[PDB]
């Protein structure tokens, strides 16, 4: 299958690494788009400058990195900053990340957004609501807890487990 | 002494309420706690106890008063008693819905409606995923009415190692909202 | 002889329900009374009794039928049984909220919804202060749906002396909008 | 096999829920049933029984699970379709608000948040502006609004005919073939 | 002696109009009846007849005036005690909610709203889409009574006719008439 | 010393304004007072005087400035002069309508607009019954712009005996919103 | 005998209010009348008098009580309230709840007590601002009755057009009067 | 010769009305002027005069007609443009509501209903949500909303420079050629 | 010592930013300043320099920190800093639009978004005339979300003489809104 994973500048790029690596482990193809703002979040959070170093080498044939300034079963924006939520909710399809979101909305194909921000102001909630009403799946990264997590790693994997469930996949990360 | 009301609603993540009440008590404040019946069940399934007090040090119990969910006559049900902040943590979408409608027909819901009517701080920790359009509209209306919408989102730029680290950082953010200094707050 | 439904909701001023139901019987009418459990507490805290019937002169009791708040199977829960006017007094913001949402899941909320859908008179006596934007949106919506919104506003140009004068003159307005003539009415 | 959730709410017409659950059972599907206490009163006033199961052929009972209205901790609270039949306007209101504070209301909320089929069979007359606003909000969020209305161009003769054709319409929305569909 | 306007629109359930008009005449009132061409078809598919008046006993015909759907010049087009559109298609619901009073059936509904006289609509459609619920909402907010034909199972009907009879009884209760159809 | 503005508009219950300004002065504060022409009439019908100042102990007059309703050039008509709170009591639905529309065309309405635009406290004590949908919508709009909507609702759980009791306890709730410490404030217990 | 409140606001057509008042009194009813300052101006410009009562037969004057526009403490602060003619500024104030003179206040009391309020707004063109206020007032129960000539009554004179319009006010008041014509 | 209506509302900045009217007259146009009671007070506090005409060169008086604020009968109640300057938020409120109950509010209401140009120069700070809502409504009905913002890219040196270039912006909206415009 | 964020957007009136920042520094406060590329040009056209700091007395520079518009990783870019207030002066209409939409994709937009979500003071000084319906709606939306909308309206009742007088008195009103006691503030 073919999945578009866009990585927006919000905190939690470990969610994106985990999704892509597991997607790739399931024999699927992934098109990844990294915003410059997430390219930095990548170094501050996983002390590394290449997103591809975080992925098992054997999966690299199944992954295509795209430049956000260039002029399909589902699209996932993870993490998704509020600025990217705003752009998508406005129709402001003026980079590749925003535009692949817009295409998903325009064709009624699955669009999963993973917004990290807290608190959420009325401005951001109104954009999320608009996107929900237009068919986007709004999936904030909420720890599941009744799975008795122990590590930070447990929490991330169960959050990604929720993503894969929505993608109608099966994976040992779903609980 | 500041005086806080903590409402515990039956969403996943009751550990967040335990550490928030623990830290508020440690810092020396008074905490009125209301646990819903569904939260009572979340406590057993997540923390393996049926007594909320059993999760907080006994030396702090003098700073904590539990009110039954049906005691709408309790002192914290009236706006004539000054509370410095009200926190609903965790907060189910059902309780978000009730508070957004004004449906103050139990003490947990009433305490939130009192905070809004007196324009005192109300912090909601809604936990649910996905968030549907119905739930997002309730959250929006609550934010426009002055509630702080603080979903329990992990702060990964602090690089937690343990689950407890994530819980502590998230409670840190609540205490920052409360403008309390606490070592759970990171920067 | 007319038939009236009086819902007693748990806001302050249950004395208003008492004097309205008393005057309605004193003029010959039938009153179906629904007392919420919270209004029962208020009756105690404000009138020092646990029997609403014990507040009404005894020869009026045969004109009054108490209904349990869970009895949604009751005749007054159906729109085919003809009621002249329905009064929720006092009315909490919680019950205002419920009625404005359509949340007719107990007999008190149900009789108000039934009055709305049959376009029969529904008088709400909401008592709360201050009134938040949430409360005022619910009130607005109910007035647009034909409900008469009558907060218990003391009438100071009648120059009241006692707390009882203020109560009497407030019930005088309820009776006026019902279109009864009563010595409680002042002009 | 397929798995259905039938919430029975306290409006008139519980005969509809019986023949729905009975026919789904007959086709070999599993049904999770949730009865509100108001529905339990209506079961007695309209069908003169205090047992919902005394209604379904005894051989089907191993395909039916009854869940207490208060069990929001339960299995279905975390899948082929969810039917609330009949549906009171109070439960319409609760679902339209997202007020998922009992099990019947929560299974419906779960269906909406997961984009799974939700069929509501609201029964009330007149429908006021308050009820219509809640119904509109649910339609806009993808619930199928199916008031139980006699079909008549099938020329029914019995009351039972009228209920059967109404349930056939439900069965047709679930895209199951059934003799009840015309 | 009251005066009713009954508009019959092409939604399934024309037996309801027949029963309503019959009982109103049996109770001694006058009824102006307007039948749309689609209701004309439904009358044939559902009651096997081409004449509405043949469904009504002959001694009530003096109390019933048929108007053609194009007669926006009619007396009823300009005091009536109540106006009932039964059954009412969602297309006619839409027209009335828009104010599109461009035939006599739609016009008598608009007159009732404009004069703030009772207007009872008996819409029959299932499922009801958001577009149709919005029109229904708008009409309720403008004071139309929205009375879909919901069967009343707690009167324990045995036959189809019982179900139709009890639904017309609710219409009659909304009209504040005493009829034995009301339970 | 804090600085308050009390506008007195022509609804019933001007005893509330008398009681509030008297207590503000007792606590040691300063009050700029504005009486509408309709409130002046209401003073006469409810308290049987044509002088509001006659209702307050002379002890306190040095702490009170009466402003005429048309003096939109007054010091309290500007936002450069910091006011701690502004209270319209009682408040007619007509003045509610004015303030909710932004129709600041007299000093009492202006003083409320100034509080709203400077995000300083504005307490409205609207008295009217029934409240139509027109009045509710204006009150809603004002609540959403940050006005405290505090109708003069009697507090019966304080078991009042006289009319004076009911008014004092109502003024007590106003002083509680002002976050002042006053013996007029009472508090729920059990 | 019924009691009516007739507010005269400063829009064109003050003859309409003259005619309505004369006939209401000629039917044996009481009329409380409130004239705005601008209506007194238009009274002069349109009927060549500054005395409203100079236009009304003297035998009717004991059924008529004039009220000053600023008398907001008035006993009238029942049956029906007619603002005729109604200027768009008065429409604006009433729709806002700006009840700060006696004319505006009696209209607000009518709406709050859900008693008949009939507005006869005269202005043309009607902008979006005025139409929004009119919609709000109609949604809150007010009858919106612009003075639309009834040409199917084939009037001859200006007096005829005015009479027939007042006949429509009378019809809505549910009175019987030789001014009302039916079609 | 064109005909303008200038309403002078009681906000700060009456200097703008003075230099607008006297420049219109210098171009040889007709100006009907309406001064609210409040604007008479701010004329005094800002221009230490009690006479509006005393601020305009006496030569131009024959092209200016003063109308009393209460004179709602009046011809001005064919006009090329109507300018309320300065414009208080109270007057913005009245106009946005259609509250045309004095001549100043009324000439603005007439511009809007006839779709003739209406320029409002509102002056208040902060602008609350109540003020913004009225201004938005006015802009949706075609009013030009022109708050008196200094034009700093013209490097003003004195207060009069700032006032002059603000009036220049008004004259540019009126489509007039004037030295005030750059 | 309070901490202010002053964002400088490319509209006319950068002199307001200059005199706000130096008076806040003079009172002893700390100021993080963000200058957009467009405001840097306005600085030259209106103040005849491209060094913002050359318009500020050198004794105040230790209290000022200049952040680049593209550093969305900055410390002012988090709610973890308790900034006492954020001021966007002057504020272009494009910047008003971005903030009202939540389009927080540079540091100046982000700092305004943070103040909104933390419920800390955000003062906007929009300069545009005329204001279209589209711009009034954005303004309205921000005022409903708590932003103070403070256009630079000359205060003529203080009878200013010079152009500096008008700018000084306007900055006085900003400082009043900041609840600072400052000799630039005049009272009526
Ligand atoms: C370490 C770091 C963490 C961040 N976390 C968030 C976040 O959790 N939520 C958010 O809305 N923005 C966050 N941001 C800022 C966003 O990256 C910023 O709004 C950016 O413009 C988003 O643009 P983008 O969506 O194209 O990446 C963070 C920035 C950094 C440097
Ligand atoms: C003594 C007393 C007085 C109360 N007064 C009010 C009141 O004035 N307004 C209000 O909204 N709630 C008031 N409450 C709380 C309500 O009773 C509470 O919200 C309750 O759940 C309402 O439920 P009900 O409307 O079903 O009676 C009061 C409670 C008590 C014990
Ligand atoms: C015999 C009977 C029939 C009822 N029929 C209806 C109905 O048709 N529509 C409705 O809204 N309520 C009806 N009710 C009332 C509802 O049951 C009541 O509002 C209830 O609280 C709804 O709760 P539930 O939806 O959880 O079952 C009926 C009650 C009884 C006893
Ligand atoms: C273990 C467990 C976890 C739950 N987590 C959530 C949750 O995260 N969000 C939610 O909306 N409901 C959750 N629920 C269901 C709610 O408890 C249910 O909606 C309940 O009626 C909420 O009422 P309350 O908030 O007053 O406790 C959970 C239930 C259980 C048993
Ligand atoms: C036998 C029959 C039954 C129909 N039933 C319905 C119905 O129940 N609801 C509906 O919306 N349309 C129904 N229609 C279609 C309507 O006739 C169609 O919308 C028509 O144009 C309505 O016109 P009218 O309302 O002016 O009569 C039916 C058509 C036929 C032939
Ligand atoms: C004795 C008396 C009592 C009044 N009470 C009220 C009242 O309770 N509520 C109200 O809205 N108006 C009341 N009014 C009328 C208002 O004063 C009237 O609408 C007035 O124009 C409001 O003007 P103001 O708010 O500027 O004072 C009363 C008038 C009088 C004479
Ligand atoms: C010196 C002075 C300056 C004023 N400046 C303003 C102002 O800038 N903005 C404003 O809205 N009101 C201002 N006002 C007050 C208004 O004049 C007041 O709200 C008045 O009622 C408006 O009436 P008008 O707009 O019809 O003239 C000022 C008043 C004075 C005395
Ligand atoms: C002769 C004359 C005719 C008028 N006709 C109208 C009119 O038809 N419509 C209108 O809105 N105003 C008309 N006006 C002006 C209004 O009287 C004006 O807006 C006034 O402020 C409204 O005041 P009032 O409605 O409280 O009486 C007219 C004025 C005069 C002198
Ligand atoms: C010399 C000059 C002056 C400008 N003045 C304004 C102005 O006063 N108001 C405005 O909205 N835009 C003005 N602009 C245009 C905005 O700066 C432009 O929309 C910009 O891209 C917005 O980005 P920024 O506000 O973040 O700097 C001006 C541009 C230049 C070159
Ligand atoms: C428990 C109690 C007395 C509630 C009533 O107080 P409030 O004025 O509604 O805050
Ligand atoms: C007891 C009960 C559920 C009554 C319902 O009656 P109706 O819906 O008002 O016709
Ligand atoms: C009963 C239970 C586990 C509820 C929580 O599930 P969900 O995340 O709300 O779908
Ligand atoms: C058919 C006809 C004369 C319609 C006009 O009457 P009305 O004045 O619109 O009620
Ligand atoms: C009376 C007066 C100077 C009002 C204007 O002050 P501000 O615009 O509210 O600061
Ligand atoms: C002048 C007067 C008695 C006004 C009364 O208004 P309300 O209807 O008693 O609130
Ligand atoms: C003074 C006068 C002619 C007012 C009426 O003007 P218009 O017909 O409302 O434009
Ligand atoms: C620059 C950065 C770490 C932004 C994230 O902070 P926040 O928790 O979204 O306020
Ligand atoms: C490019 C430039 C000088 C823009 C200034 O014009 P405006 O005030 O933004 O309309």
């Amino acid at each position: 299958k073919r999945y578009v994973v866009g990585i927006s500048g919000a905190s939690g790029i470990v969610l994106a690494v985990t999704l892509v690596s597991e997607l790739a482990r399931l024999g699927h193809h992934i098109d990844v788009i990294i915003s410059p703002s997430a390219q930095k979040t990548l170094y501050y959070e996983l002390d590394t400058k290449s997103f591809l170093s975080t992925i098992p080498q054997n999966f690299h044939n199944q992954i295509v990195l795209h430049h956000i300034s260039s002029i399909i079963d589902a699209t996932i924006i993870v993490p998704c900053s509020v600025a990217t939520v705003a752009a998508i909710s406005c129709g402001l399809a003026d980079n590749l990340l925003r535009r692949v979101a817009d295409v998903a909305l325009k064709e009624k194909r699955p669009l999963i957004l993973v917004p990290r921000e807290a608190p959420l102001s009325a401005i951001h909630l109104e954009n999320l609501l608009k996107l929900a009403q237009n068919g986007a799946v709004i999936l904030p990264p909420m720890p599941i807890w009744y799975f008795k997590p122990q590590t930070a790693e447990d929490i991330a994997n169960d959050i990604v487990g929720k993503i894969l469930a929505i993608l109608q996949l099966d994976s040992p990360l779903i609980k």
